[PDB]
């Protein structure tokens, strides 16, 4: 009734340019202003350079199209679990109860989409108190072999799944701009969003309302998540 | 119809006399000795100390009776993922893809049985060449809330599922013994099980095996195998051996033939 679906993304919880890279003082303090905010979540998170870095580099989005790129999809898998562990180890050190669900594990992909054909495990998890957390990875695909899921989809299905309160992206970015702030230094931050960014207002009700915050930017998600007004991109309408 | 079903015990893979302590050296040579055979495998681990500890201290076993279990369910989780995934690295080196799958979170339990209502990811993660390795795991039950599931269990789900040509047990025994061989001297080895010897394992003349340790072990062994099939039970930590039982040779085991 008062859940938030919350994404960690993979730019805040891992250096995207440096595989295989965990940011566990980032992470430990995302989960500490989680528990410190005393509100019902559910943590999704992203994949970053634990799986980026190898999918480019044998094109995995594009399919099974090789023999090679198998024990590439095995080592991309191995490293969004293990990216897992590390997320839920910092959780359950906040006093929060949480197990990683890998969607390649549990679930299937069809024209880009993840396919949810039993529900009851995920929904017993989140009965039991014990906060399923799934996140990006590759996932047998019903056309291609293989595809990837992505943290942002994980958050469509459970939004649809679950009906959560209010929807936050963290990301390593203040909100949405004009153009990329890395690269285009005159781009100016855009507040509401109505009228890369259109899951956002996918997920948006008469009364939800779907926000992208900057997880770098400390107690910014806590004062997100207490009800307070912060610096941030927000999602309304349908 | 040439897979070989393989569970990597829990008394090998990890150190039972140290919480959370992965034996990556018994394991690194256990996967060598599996690439070496060349033959078409698919592996099932135990949990061992990361699982049983914090599951005996807090009564998992039991179901859900208390809201203290819920942290303690939870890291027993966390820890039996992240040997898996030590699990699947030594995998990974020999040139084996392989993925995780956590039965916890995958499946449910009803009755002491693990539920698989969907196969096909893992059917297809095999169909891929990607082995998909399922593990002792704190598993949602629909009467106790969480239940435990063994690699036993998951032997069981995957050898109805895919019918293999032969299952291997691997432990850190040379074998099924008469009782325990680590307090009892006088144990001895059962180098041959079957259904006639089944039966007769629920004679307890002394009462000296009132929890049927050995029928259990006999019945777990016999359900694995049919007209055809057969179940061996190795010792991990004899070098090479594996490598061998898995090369058609003999070496010194248990074995478990004709079925129910
Ligand atoms: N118009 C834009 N506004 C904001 N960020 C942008 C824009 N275009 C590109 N970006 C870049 O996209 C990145 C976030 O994307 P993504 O990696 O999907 O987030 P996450 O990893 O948190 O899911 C930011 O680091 C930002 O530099
Ligand atoms: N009849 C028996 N035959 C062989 N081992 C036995 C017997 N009874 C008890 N044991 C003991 O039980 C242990 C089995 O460990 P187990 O819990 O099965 O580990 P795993 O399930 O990981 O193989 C052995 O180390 C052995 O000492
Ligand atoms: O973009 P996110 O962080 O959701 O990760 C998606 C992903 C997962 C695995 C391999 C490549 C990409
Ligand atoms: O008996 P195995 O070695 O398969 O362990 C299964 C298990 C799983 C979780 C907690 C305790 C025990």
């Amino acid at each position: 009734s008062h859940m938030i679906l919350i994404k960690l993304g993979g730019s805040v919880i891992t250096d995207k340019s440096e595989y295989h890279k965990f940011n566990k003082e980032t992470v430990s303090r995302l989960a500490d202003e989680i528990r410190r905010s005393g509100q019902d979540v559910m943590v999704v998170h992203g994949a970053g350079s634990f799986g980026h870095v190898i999918a480019k580099k044998y094109a995995i989005q594009d399919g099974h199209v090789d023999d090679g790129q198998i024990p590439a999809a095995a080592r991309i898998m191995c490293d969004t679990r293990e990216l897992s562990s590390m997320v839920v180890e910092e959780l359950l050190a906040q006093g929060i109860p949480a197990v990683s669900v890998a969607p390649g594990s549990c679930f299937v992909m069809e024209d880009g989409k993840l396919i949810v054909d039993n529900e009851e495990p995920i929904r017993r998890l989140a009965d039991l108190g014990i906060m399923p957390v799934m996140f990006g990875d590759v996932v047998p695909d019903r056309k291609k072999g293989f595809a990837i899921v992505s943290g942002d989809q994980c958050m469509e299905v459970l939004c649809r799944m679950f009906d959560p309160e209010k929807v936050v992206f963290v990301s390593d970015i203040d909100g949405l701009y004009t153009a990329d702030p890395k690269t285009d230094k005159k781009a100016r931050l855009i507040g509401e969003v109505t009228r890369k960014m259109e899951a956002m207002l996918r997920m948006t009700d008469r009364n939800r309302r779907c926000y992208l915050v900057n997880g770098n930017a400390p107690n910014r998600l806590y004062s997100l998540l207490k009800g307070e007004t912060v610096t941030c991109t927000v999602a309304k309408g349908g």
